[PDB]
């Protein structure tokens, strides 16, 4: 009894704060005695782990990756759009570790790694906008960086997380046009936030967008209109998200009056006009049934 | 002096109207002669093609496929996601074959394979479209069996001799009208004959935007009748386009996408074995 | 289907090396029959040795295009590792001593149809001092050489052409002076059904034959007769000591000599044959 | 700046006395940190690390096998008769390992794996006998209790045939022909070795001065009038020449007795007498310890 019979692990070694050995210590032993043929790949260059899941997807029935969201990313953008997908499975890398979460899978990497061991698998709805595919979330107006520290810090939260942690002080901020039709409805307004969601957490902790699945067949519409900016601050002040526009739909158009840059899972060349679907299913990925 | 270590084949074989052993006589000789590493996968089911391309792409330098645009459509969309590609060749194995005609490969399915064996290699575009490739055409407005001989494009050039809608393109600027058929082109043939978009190269980092008025709809009978491919076109590299509802496109082969588009081009995206005599 | 993945090894210079030619009359055949179907020529000798060693544990079928030093090498590839795959011959040297044995017709569209009919049977491989052997082991035997083959050439001259030597087999022993000392394992040696009488490649013995020195113009008329029916006994387990080291002549180039321990490995192969 | 682009570990799980766990995560990390491309597979029955010897040789650069002799011995019957053959290393993961010590390689599987990253190679000589590969030793004349099978699986053939010859009452004389490079001896013997390894049943060799690269093989024979002075020569451990025990170095090399005798070599085998005995000069290619060498 496995499901996997062949296993690769992908780690990029700069995650874990690249104490490489020590993290190899944690993760491999347990994946190493409950998998029997476990094939082990280093990362080098950006596009390495894309690179390696479109070579190996034909070959294992699972692939782990060790890295943080923006390896996670490289794996999305290398495993969707193929016709044979096998498992997924994250050990959290990074400091955000987003859908990790989403996953219910502990951010301690020798339990994440134990974790895979139990093969609890389920399904998983992956995002595809003008053909990227996405995990988490597609925006637009989470664009300031001053510094080292404030880089750092940006670095380290995720573009996401950077946004949450200082949306509360964000002196007057940007407001753009949106049209977005969603299953034959419109919406049209002044805006400074537009967010489709996927991901359960978003910037680190439970996702803003209130009640969304990764696994439910719908995606999250979420606007905070030009007047709304003080109610959103407050919002996000007290962590209550239950439900600005909000609505469940699963194919999305979005318009701004000028091709705006969209920000994702990862780095990308995403801009607006965006055609927003839903793949129900598409990945397979381990999970943690007692806490997710 | 060769181009390509190892070489895979794949053969559809229903493709040549389905005479597997005495298409393979003519096929596989030549290129097992010049390549002495070649790999032979016949397809069973639609998609195999699609698979073969995904597991064999990092694995060897030239991928052959012998059959008709819904084959080639499948490699298409097989490679052109990916971020290794192998160069694709195509022995034609259907009826139209529009982007064999477009690289001068000979419809004798023979002297397709021996030229393969020339390794003749140039650079194409590939199109893009809300994520879904192609190589051939993009297209609204294309509405017995025959149309599975001709194809849809085919088919459609076939009969032309009503119905209106609303269109939005923006490109690079914005055309806004009533139309019957809104086409974006990068192949040079299309439903078997000339592209009756006018000077569409499949390989000048640009696609051709290609609409016909509602008021259009008598000129363009004409236009078709005629055969002279000298009405709204442009070149462009962006596009998007939109319509009113929701429509059905029709692109190289079988497809769910639908309006809205975000159509991109990949400059140089594919390289493929063609035949330099045909200038 | 028993063959899910085939390998086709093709020495080019092999049935005369008109390549295109010899490419349309067996790739066709084979190529509509198995929908997995991967052709890799050899360029060096060895090479055929290699493509067996790697491709033993991925595919299930290998068929070479070559003659006896071909076939040779996919017999010193295969019989030393753990996996064998089925093994054919398509008979593209002058001899082709084993692909006769297993009844494949000497014309080469005919060989590669054969194969799609997927007739396959076991066939002992012998083993002497750790080198395999498929049709003989021998001691005592230019463009005719080459043609003919080692032992084809011997038969085409003994009609017009000795050593103390000791044979231990199975328990037993044989002494004499000799001038010729065989054992055989193929049903044809140098192109014609086997100057040993009854060999059988698949019935678990080998096949021990000596032309005692005395016997000289006996054998040289027995091989002008043909009629195939001195010492011959069949034996598992062999043992053959010379005074002097002598060379050891087998189905292709070799370093062996005395001497020699020669084993059986029963039913070791798996191949293409003709049961008609 | 690395010899070994692609690394294959082959680990019996039942090596290390067991702990599975415990002992990857000796071995593993330092490997999986050192190789960028590395592959892991487990044993499950006798025969697996061969078949992933055979099946790896042409794909990898570097094959490491954690077990004791007898894995061992699977990976040089493995890559011994192949045109393409990888580096082989060594993780100690029995009780006796001969030939782990003949290459200098520490006891400690986890010191173990870390040589492995230093990548320090020598070529080795591999014997071949009727066919037959060997890296140790091949012999003729090597259990009363349950002490003593506990002890044989523990020690190994060569091992316990050491820790009990000084016990053994009339041990079984035989007729022995020996050719060597065109010599010859003939004599009644108690026991005959042909050694190529450094270290035999977990200490140096009783046969003196076995160098496993020096291209030549080391005859050894006990004479049947010589059996009391072997045992003595055996308990006092100076392993040097001194006379009923003849000793001498030859390239080709052919054993013949009365009847068929059946052979111990480094593991398993179906060996017996009569054989032909040649060295593959070079043949493997393997990790060692420069500072022991
Ligand atoms: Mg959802
Ligand atoms: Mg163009
Ligand atoms: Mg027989
Ligand atoms: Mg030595």
């Amino acid at each position: 009894k496995t499901k996997f019979e062949k296993v690769l692990l992908i780690v990029n070694p700069k995650a874990g704060q690249g104490d490489l050995h020590t993290n190899l210590t944690k993760i491999v032993p347990p994946l190493a005695a409950a998998f029997p043929d476990l094939h082990i790949l280093h990362t080098k260059e950006q596009g390495d782990a894309t690179k390696y899941c479109q070579e190996f997807a034909s070959k294992v029935d699972l692939i782990i990756v060790f890295g943080g969201d923006g390896t996670v990313f490289e794996c999305t953008n290398g495993l969707a759009p193929l016709e044979i997908r096998p498992t997924l499975a994250i050990i959290p890398g990074g400091t955000c570790n987003d859908f990790s979460r989403t996953l219910g899978v502990p951010q301690n990497i020798a339990e994440a790694a134990k974790l895979i061991t139990k093969e609890h698998v389920k399904p998983v709805d992956v995002a595809k906008a003008n053909g990227q595919h996405f995990l988490n979330f597609w925006g637009i107006g989470l664009v300031e960086v001053s510094n080292n520290i404030d880089a750092e810090e940006k670095a380290k939260l995720g573009k996401i997380g950077y946004y949450l942690s200082t949306i509360r002080t964000v002196k007057n901020a940007e407001t753009f046009p949106v049209k977005i039709t969603y299953d034959g409805q419109v919406y049209e307004d002044e805006a400074v936030l537009v967010m489709v969601g996927n991901g359960e957490y978003l910037g680190g902790i439970p996702s803003f967008i209130p009640n969304v699945k990764c696994d439910d067949g719908t995606l999250d519409i979420f606007v905070v209109k030009s007047t709304g900016i003080q109610a959103f601050k407050d919002y996000i002040g007290k962590k209550l998200f239950e439900d600005i526009f909000h609505v469940k739909a699963k194919s999305i158009h979005i318009e701004t009056e000028e091709e705006k840059e969209v920000d994702t899972d990862g780095e990308s060349s995403l801009h607006t006009p965006c055609q927003i679907e839903l793949l129900q299913g598409h990945f397979t990925m381990i999970y943690n049934p007692a806490v997710v």
